[PDB]
């Protein structure tokens, strides 16, 4: 990814985007409690605890482009990737705009939650001033669209999160985009079919786990993931993207059906148009964090990008016996034989891409079922039924989730949830959380899950 062009919003006829100020992430009463590093991201220039500059900093993920075409390993791995994908008969039809806004198998309803985006951002207009959940309406929406149109401008937000003492220290905070509701739909509209698809298929033919269950799929990994473990990590994965990935992603869209018309939409992703505050900028390359189905194009692509490096390393390499499953940047692996990920990672770097150790190890040492994690969980086989396995949040980052929160008045579902992922680390474990949170008086107060009827309902759910 790269910025291309950068000016004053003001020069446009762009009005500044009024973005937050504070944090919503607040203290909560279980911050003395507990132990925890992490504190809210930077979110202004003038953060006390900046020791760098933050414009600079959350900018410098887009790192540039490795201009070049779709080589021949690139071909074969969206060949063999493509083919997988056709056991599923995606549906490139367009999915009819009821099913694509308010819900649907496969796809949640679109948030209405979330910003609308530009222009919707500026005039004062929220998405439920357009939407609503028990009417179901589409005329002010159709009303919008054809008002507006298509490929409009993206806001670009620093996400509010908690973040490590180096993060917030060196101001790395992440960006995300909001894009427009009028494109948030023609996308959903365009892909709604191949979302569903990925979010009922998780596994090794989608080679996808966006939209998984972890209580239920991380007994499935094992299963599906056979020989040897391959994974690492990236940095800054979304702006490292170069256009050739997407070029690629282009291809093995078209090899299932869709039309080059319809794969335009991924020249909008690829070739952005930004609004950050008082400042608009265009971008070439990188994934848009944020835009409508940016997490299933980015594990597609991932799909792409390892097949890639496989081919071009070890040449000779039979990817029929090759396994994997992306959520975004993060990635599991295997194959019948040892792999060296090093390797990899360089022919990697030569594509524009930062792989590193899984998990900042030192070295792209020996992954095992023992040390591995995918979406920060760890896998353990439950002692009794050794065919179950445990997705296992480490208790430190549920310590620090705990220690802060955007709204109190969610205490009872917030810790809910988190008893949902402790108990997985064990009885010992889950009995020191639940008397820590009854330390304070709002703990008692709470409806907790028993450690029994957790491991009750988890088995049954098989
Ligand atoms: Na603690
Ligand atoms: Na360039
Ligand atoms: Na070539
Ligand atoms: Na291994
Ligand atoms: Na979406
Ligand atoms: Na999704
Ligand atoms: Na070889
Ligand atoms: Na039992
Ligand atoms: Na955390």
């Amino acid at each position: 990814g790269e910025i291309e062009f950068i000016e004053s919003s003001k020069d446009a006829g762009f009005p500044v985007i009024n973005t937050p100020s504070k944090t919503k992430l607040e203290p909560s009463v279980f911050h003395q409690v507990f132990e925890g590093n992490k504190e809210p991201a930077v979110l202004r220039s003038g953060d006390p605890r900046l020791k760098a500059n933050f414009e600079e900093a959350i900018f410098s993920k887009y790192i540039g482009n490795v201009n070049t075409h779709v080589d021949e390993y690139m071909l074969e791995a969206v060949d063999h990737y493509a083919g997988q994908l056709a056991t599923l008969d995606i549906s490139t039809e367009p999915m009819k705009l009821e099913d694509a806004v308010y819900g649907t198998e496969g796809l949640e309803a679109l948030d209405l939650t979330t910003s609308a985006g530009y222009p919707y951002v500026a005039l004062g207009i929220k998405k439920r001033d357009i939407l609503s959940k028990k009417t179901k309406d589409l005329t002010k929406l159709k009303e919008c669209m054809d008002k507006y149109g298509l490929n409009l401008p993206m806001v670009t937000y620093v996400k509010d999160e908690l973040r490590s003492i180096e993060k917030v220290a060196k101001g790395k905070s992440r960006l995300i985009e909001a894009s427009s509701l009028n494109d948030s739909v023609a996308m959903r509209q365009t892909f709604g079919n191949l979302y569903k698809t990925f979010h009922l298929n998780p596994g090794v033919v989608t080679g996808s786990a966006v939209g998984c269950d972890p209580d239920l799929f991380w007994s499935k990994i094992p299963v599906m993931l056979d020989g040897h473990l391959i994974a690492f990590d990236y940095s800054g994965y979304d702006a490292s993207l170069s256009p050739v990935w997407f070029a690629c992603l282009k291809m093995i869209l078209e090899k299932l059906g869709y039309t080059h018309k319809e794969t335009n939409y991924i020249d909008y992703l690829c070739n952005s148009h930004h609004l950050y505050r008082d400042k608009h900028y265009f971008v070439r390359g990188g994934m848009p964090s944020g835009c409508s189905g940016t997490s299933i194009f980015n594990s597609m692509i991932n799909n792409i990008i390892i097949r890639t490096l496989m081919l071009k390393v070890y040449k000779g390499i039979d990817l029929d016996q090759f396994r994997m499953i992306a959520y975004g940047d993060d990635v599991i692996a295997s194959y019948p034989w040892p792999i060296d990920a090093s390797l990899l990672a360089e022919a990697g770097k030569g594509y524009g891409l930062i792989m590193t150790p899984a998990d900042k190890g030192e070295c792209f040492n020996e992954v095992t079922w023992t040390n591995v994690t995918f979406l920060k969980r760890y896998f353990r086989a439950d002692e009794q039924y050794p065919f179950l396995v445990h997705p296992v949040m480490p208790m430190k980052d549920i310590h620090e989730s705990i220690r802060w929160t955007k709204d109190p008045k969610n205490t009872q579902d917030h810790v809910r949830s988190l008893c949902l992922l402790a108990w997985h680390n064990g009885e010992h474990e889950y009995e020191e959380f639940i008397r820590k949170i009854r330390s304070v008086p709002v703990g008692r107060c709470l409806t907790l899950p028993a450690f029994s009827t957790l491991r009750r309902k988890w088995l049954d759910s098989f």
